[PDB]
C-alpha cells in the first residue's frame, strides 16, 4: 500500500466544547456534515446521511452506535467511549478488538447539546494517521450559518472543500 494524508492537526487547533454535559449528550445525532483526512466528495455517488446513538452507561462510558443504510439494509457499528483526561474527550474501549488501530482520540469540540455538535476524531491505523470531524445535527437539517461554521472550522484544520461532504438526508434505518 502507498497512502497521502492531509497531516492531522495539532490538538492546540481543535478546541473542547467548555463545561461538557455528558448526560445532554446523550441520544441521537444525525451526521449533517462530514469532514476529514480520508473523506473525498463522490458526485457519482454521494455520502448518504447517518446516524449516531450516544449512551451514556452506568460506569459513565458512551455505547456509540453508528447506523447506516448500505445495499439495502440497515448497518450496525458499536463502539465505546471511554472518558479521557478531560470532560468531553474520549478514547476507545477495547482497542486491542480493532486490527490495526494503535491510537483514537475524541474530542467535542461544541455543541448545545439539543440542535448541533461538533466533533473531532483521530486515531492511528496502520501506523497512519486519520482525522476527521462530525457536524452533529438532532435533526437531518441545519442552518447554512452552521454548515459554512462547520466548513471554515474544516479548512482551519487544512482540509480543502474536496475533503468535506454533507451527507444526503434519507428516511430508511436512521429514523427509528
Ligand atoms: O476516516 C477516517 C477516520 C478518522 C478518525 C476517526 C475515524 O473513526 C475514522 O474513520
Ligand atoms: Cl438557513
Ligand atoms: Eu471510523
Amino acid at each position: 500500500s502507498t497512502s497521502d494524508l492531509i497531516p492531522a492537526p495539532p490538538l492546540s487547533k481543535v478546541p473542547l466544547q467548555q463545561n461538557f454535559q455528558d448526560n445532554q449528550f446523550q441520544g441521537k445525532w444525525y451526521v449533517v456534515g462530514l469532514a476529514g483526512n480520508a473523506i473525498l466528495r463522490e458526485d457519482k455517488d454521494p455520502q448518504k446521511m447517518y446516524a449516531t446513538i450516544y449512551e451514556l452507561k452506568e460506569d459513565k462510558s458512551y455505547n456509540v452506535t453508528s447506523v447506516l443504510f448500505r445495499k439495502k439494509k440497515c448497518d450496525y457499528w458499536i463502539r465505546t467511549f471511554v472518558p479521557g483526561s478531560q470532560p468531553g474527550e474520549f478514547t476507545l474501549g477495547n482497542i486491542k478488538s480493532y486490527p490495526g488501530l494503535t491510537s483514537y482520540l475524541v474530542r467535542v469540540v461544541s455543541t448545545n447539546y439539543n440542535q448541533h455538535a461538533m466533533v473531532f476524531f483521530k486515531k492511528v491505523s496502520q501506523n497512519r494517521e486519520y482525522f476527521k470531524i462530525t457536524l452533529y445535527g438532532r435533526t437531518k437539517e441545519l442552518t447554512s450559518e452552521l454548515k459554512e461554521n462547520f466548513i471554515r472550522f474544516s479548512k482551519s484544520l487544512g482540509l480543502p472543500e474536496n475533503h468535506i461532504v454533507f451527507p444526503v438526508p434519507i428516511d430508511q434505518c436512521i429514523d427509528g
